[PDB]
């Protein structure tokens, strides 16, 4: 199949620059195109054509098996009714459409526009299964189970954990090994799926000082995505680690959802050093690429 594909050129339909700067920003930030190089990336730029909505247009309907296109969102929402019941809110750089394209599946949940228009750049079936979809349910595999089990995910659905497992990547580390610099720009997101690190910050001399140690199930990495700011302690493996990794890029669309658990670091006595570091000023800013 992977041989195959290598024959498959995608269409092509003539960008402007800033519509190809446009395209690929959602797609990068798309979980459903996370390990997609540059090169592919550019080609199924090329390949979506724009379409436009408007309030209760139904961009596909539960039941059909005509729409077969991936729909990735500019601007405007979208709700997602089962049964005659909203269940989910699409937003701006989500996708439609990749649950029917994935799993080879009639039209799951009607998509109604709620806003007064909505714009998405749409891709054919045969460019997705081709160029995107890739090791998608293998990848899926790999982490759903595991997700199910972090504490800090307990709040997410099924869908929702496996929209994070599609931006997802191990990596392992001996110990001694660090996971984390401090003074770093902050781009990783890593979960803990065997383990333990220890978190070593710098006391008021600039000395390293040990914080506080996480495990299986915890997350590292989150604090510079959500304040904006580079690294403020290392992060070194103190047994043999296990991680799962997301990428900055991803993580408001993987983890909106949970921004906000996330946030309680302020109330959690370990991170009464972090707390500091911020009440002091003694970090400089880094946002997002
Ligand atoms: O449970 C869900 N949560 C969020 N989105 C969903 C869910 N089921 C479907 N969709 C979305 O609606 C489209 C049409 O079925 C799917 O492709 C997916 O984007
Ligand atoms: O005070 C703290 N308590 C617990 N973890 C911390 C604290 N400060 C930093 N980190 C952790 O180290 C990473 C790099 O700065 C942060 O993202 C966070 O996971």
């Amino acid at each position: 199949d992977p041989e195959k594909a290598k024959l498959y050129q995608a269409p092509y339909f003539e960008k402007s620059e800033d519509e190809m700067n446009l395209i690929t920003k959602l797609l990068t930030h798309n979980v459903l195109f996370s390990f997609l190089n540059t090169k592919d990336i550019k080609v199924v730029a090329g390949a979506m054509q724009r379409a436009t909505f408007k309030h209760d247009d139904c961009i596909m309907e539960a039941g059909q098996t005509t729409c077969n296109k991936l729909y990735i969102i500019q601007s405007g929402h979208a709700d997602i009714i089962k049964e005659g019941q909203k269940v989910y809110l699409k937003t701006e750089g989500t996708a439609v459409g990749e649950l029917e394209l994935m799993y080879d599946t009639p039209v799951v949940a009607t998509v109604k526009v709620c806003t007064d228009e909505l714009i998405a750049w749409v891709l054919d079936r045969d460019t997705y299964r081709n160029l995107v979809m890739g090791t998608a349910i293998r990848r899926r595999e790999t982490y759903i189970q595991f997700l199910a089990n972090v504490p800090f995910l307990g709040g997410l659905d099924s869908y929702e954990k496996l929209q994070l497992a599609d931006a997802l990547s191990s990596e392992e580390f001996s110990p001694g090994e660090y996971i984390i610099h401090y003074g770093e720009e902050g781009e990783w997101l890593y979960i803990i799926m065997e383990g333990t690190v220890e978190v070593i910050g710098r006391d008021a001399d600039g000395e390293p000082t040990k914080v506080c140690e996480f495990t299986q199930g915890d997350h590292i990495g989150e604090l510079e995505f959500l304040n904006n700011h580079r690294t403020v302690a290392d992060v070194v493996a103190t047994t043999h680690v296990i991680t799962a990794k997301l990428n900055r890029r991803h993580f408001e669309m993987c983890l909106g959802p949970v921004i906000d658990v996330l946030k309680r670091c302020a109330d959690d006595p370990k991170y009464e050093y972090y707390q500091n570091v911020l009440k002091t000023g003694a970090a400089q800013p880094s946002y997002v690429d």
